[PDB]
Parts: structure tokens; sequence; C-alpha cells
């Protein structure tokens, strides 16, 4: 019995220094909840500003679309104007001669 | 008093089970903590490549802006000699006859 | 002995109430798990669209770039026609006088 007592006792010093061990963890788990919260954060961030860059290409692709597709007519005009002032002017010179 | 032991004995095999089980943690929050950093390194990185996206956005739209500005100048100005070349076709034309 | 034993009793009591208070955390630990795969799976979307979003600068850039160097070409043509016109009129124009 007095030798139950011994080994009984030992269980008992050997267990609460595991408990000590395990204490840590009270101090880790917390932080980790901090920074799963700060990473949350910065998602959330990176989220909008995402958007906003979405936003942005699909207005400056949809504005130099329409802008561009009414140059080009200037241009298809005046390659015409100008053809048919080129023939004006042969026979205006013609018709001096 | 040899039940007070039997009894003892039985919380004490009951609590080395019970840290067992808590024991399994030590892993848990090892892994999570691996993690965390993981996914940090993960935001920087997207946090960088929406800022080399902004600044095109910025850069691009600039320098759409500025050189279709340009343009649709040179095609003002363009269209405008044109008008005043036909306005001396038809004035030549009406001389010589 | 008597003593041995009350201590003893003592020592156990104080320590179920240690991990009573240490099964806390697995609710805590598997929150943050859960957590972890969240935050996970919001950067890998971001990722994407960041990618959805890159591809469609160097896009747009790219289509911009190509076509004004060839609308720039057409107006280099274009001003010289209208030069050489400008020459005949100030001859057709002498001519007439
Ligand atoms: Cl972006
Ligand atoms: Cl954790
Ligand atoms: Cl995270
Ligand atoms: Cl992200």
């Amino acid at each position: 019995i007095e030798d139950k007592i011994e080994e009984i006792l030992s269980k008992i010093y050997h267990i609460e220094n595991e408990i000590a061990r395990i204490k840590k963890l009270i101090e880790k788990v917390d932080q980790n909840t901090a920074d799963i919260t700060t990473n949350t954060n910065s998602i959330n961030q990176n989220t909008t500003d995402i958007a906003t860059n979405t936003t942005n290409i699909n207005n400056l692709s949809d504005s130099i679309t329409t802008l561009m597709k009414q140059i080009e007519d200037k241009i298809e005009e005046i390659l015409s104007k100008i053809y048919h002032i080129e023939n004006e002017i042969a026979r205006i010179k013609k018709l001096i001669k």
C-alpha cells in the first residue's frame, strides 16, 4: 500500500508536468485566431481592389472600342473624299489644256 | 481506504486517457500556424499583383487619353483643310465655265 | 497516510479542473481550422481574378499598340496626299491667271 501510494504520487507528478506543457497552447491558439482575422481583413481589402481594377479594365476597354470605331470612319470618309478630289483635279487640268 | 485507493486509481486512469486526446492538439495547432504563414505569403503576393495591375490601368488609361486627344485633333484639322479644298475646287470650276 | 490521501485527492480535483479548462480549446482549434480553409478558398479566387485582369491589361495594351501604329501610318500617307493636292491647287490657280 505504501508502494501503491508512492506510485500514485509519481503518476500524479508526471501528469501535472504534462498539463504544464498543454497550457502553452492557450497562448498559441490565441495568436493564431488573431492572425486568421488579420489575414481575413487583408483578403477583403484585396477583393475590393480587384473589383476597382476589374471595373476600370472593362470601362477603359469599352470606351476605347467605341471611340476608335469612330476614328476609323473619319478616316474612311476622309480617304474617299481625297480620291474624289484627285479625280476633280485630274479633270480640271485636262480642261485647261 | 482500500476503496479510497481503488477510486483514486480509476480517476487517474480516466485522466491519462483525457490527456491522450488533448496531446493530439499539439499537432493541430502546429499545422494551423504553418498554414496561417502560407496563407499570409499568398496574400502578400496577390497584394503586389493587384499593385502591378492597378499601376497599369492608371498608365494605360493615361497614355490612351493623351494619344486619342491628339488624334481626334489631327483629324479635326485634316477635315478642316479638306472642306476648304472642296471650296477651292468648286470656285475654280466655276471660273473655268 | 490519511493525509497523503487527502492531499492526493486535492491534487486530482485541481487537475480535472485544468482539464475542464483545456477542453475549451478544442472548439477554438477547430473553428480556426475551418477558417484557414475559408481564407484559403478566398485567396485562390482572388488569385484567379488577378489572372483574368492581368490577361486583359496585357491584351488591351497590345491591341491599342498595334492599332495606333497602323492608324498613325494611314495618317502618315494621308498627309502626304494632302500636301501634294495643295501643290496642284496652287499651280491650277496660277494657270487660270
Ligand atoms: Cl487586378
Ligand atoms: Cl489553432
Ligand atoms: Cl488564414
Ligand atoms: Cl488575396
